[PDB]
């Protein structure tokens, strides 16, 4: 109970940044000269009950040592600084789509975070009561090899609850460290998690209701998806001379700005990218839908949705469907997710809203570095990276979760963004220490 967390932030103010970097040296030489401090007391000193000034530092550390490191080259960029012009900024929770889910992400915060873990467990709890099927034995295995649960993790009727409760979980262990959103925009299925946080439907109902969005989608062929970079009134003459030309039907998936994606059969596809070819234009295929090959499952998703409490948000966000802020009367609507399932996500117009304050910032939600990226870029061409704060790592990183998590909050807090430091030490003893 003493114990702590395996990562610390260390986080230091001032007025200016002259009085800044002196007490961040003052540190440094403190830790040099009494090597075996407490470093999470150290850490707790400088955080709890604390005026927050608008000079800011603040870095992650898993020993004094490094923290010494650190502290000693306070300009160095291991360590995040800034000045706060904007002390109460909006924050923008960006809910990931489908698509970089792996086995395991969020192990450490299922293994170290209580608030993550409890959040996980109910949703847990809340699958295996009405699917008979235990999702954590695929997204934590303990008896499945990891290439089994990898597999199985590969069915939409898994890996969309699956998302959907680790990114929940994620939401839930911000706000329970006081990290609230203002306002939300999911990116395509990400909306259904947005939904459940602005209380539109019970954690149960989105649990089935993504259940059974997995179970029929399961039922159809994978098609392929392709990324054309240009404008969506472009794309809308391509389609629609397309489809008088060939025999097949290509549906507008997603508004990105200057880029969009397309996306249908495989047959279609390959004929649309022909004419592309033709017309001597750039595309990419980015297959991970919203498109015509849904139609025959509409009706019964319909069916159930109209089956579920549907609620008017709590909390605005964005709809994808419209690409402005979701009406009460729209979020209500069985047939809203039925559109929404079918028709273009307006991705860039949600964005855009959001970035009329453009001292807000976002907080993704769950992997994904091509989405961090984009949304970089819309809210600015040189400086969108500044705004935009990341929570999971992709597969492929091979970083500590709680690492990553703690690297992206010190950025969060230098920038403005406050912290409850009660809740965030709700679980431990510790005590304040004399510092310099």
């Amino acid at each position: 109970t003493s114990n702590s967390r395996p990562y610390q932030m260390l986080m230091i103010s001032a007025k200016s940044k002259d009085a800044l970097d002196r007490m961040t040296l003052n540190l440094g030489n403190h830790l040099e000269q009494n090597p075996h401090v407490n470093l999470a007391d150290a850490s707790y000193t400088l955080q709890i009950g604390r005026k927050e000034f608008k000079h800011r530092r603040a870095l992650v550390c898993s020993s004094t040592q490094e923290g010494i490191e650190q502290l000693n080259q306070p300009d160095g960029r291991r360590v995040q600084y800034a000045n706060v012009k904007e002390e109460h900024p909006k924050i923008h929770f960006l809910f990931s789509g489908n698509g970089s889910q792996y086995v395991n992400m969020g192990l450490e915060l299922y293994e170290q975070e209580a608030i993550f873990r409890e959040a996980m467990d109910e949703c847990f709890a809340i699958l295996q009561s009405f699917t008979n099927v235990n999702m954590k034995e695929v997204l934590y295995p303990t008896t499945f090899s990891i290439n089994e649960a990898t597999e199985k993790l590969k069915r939409m009727e898994f890996s969309q609850p699956i998302l959907f409760a680790f990114e929940y979980a994620v939401a839930k262990l911000l706000m329970g460290w006081g990290i609230k959103p203002e306002a939300m925009i999911g990116y395509s299925f990400g909306e259904y998690v947005a939904a459940c946080l602005a209380e539109v439907f019970t954690l149960e109902d989105a649990l089935k209701l993504v259940v059974k969005r997995g179970q029929l989608m399961s039922s159809l062929p994978a098609g392929v998806m392709l990324s054309v970079p240009l404008p969506e009134e472009e794309l809308i003459h391509l389609i629609n001379s397309f489809e008088k030309e060939y025999q097949h039907t290509i549906s507008l998936a997603v508004v990105n700005g200057p880029a969009c994606i397309v996306s249908g059969t495989e047959e279609a596809i390959v004929d649309f990218e022909n004419e592309l070819k033709k017309q001597r234009l750039m595309c990419m295929r980015v297959t991970i839908a919203h498109s015509h090959e849904l139609d025959s499952i509409l009706d019964e998703y319909a069916s159930y949705v109209s089956t579920l409490t549907l609620r008017e948000p709590k909390i605005p966000y964005l709809s994808n469907l419209t690409g402005t802020w979701i009406r009460p009367e729209e979020a209500t609507n069985p047939v809203y997710w039925v559109k929404h399932m079918r028709g273009t996500v307006r991705f860039s117009d949600g964005i855009q809203e959001l970035n009329r304050d453009n001292t807000s910032l976002f907080i993704e939600i769950g992997p994904g570095n091509d989405l961090s990226r984009l949304t970089s870029r819309l809210l600015d061409y040189e400086n969108g990276n500044e705004r935009i704060f990341n929570t999971v790592r992709s597969v492929q990183q091979d970083v500590s979760d709680m690492y990553f998590l703690f690297s992206h909050i010190t950025r969060m807090w230098v920038t403005g963004i406050s912290v409850d430091w009660e809740q965030f030490y709700k679980d431990e003893k510790r005590r304040r220490i004399p510092l310099p």
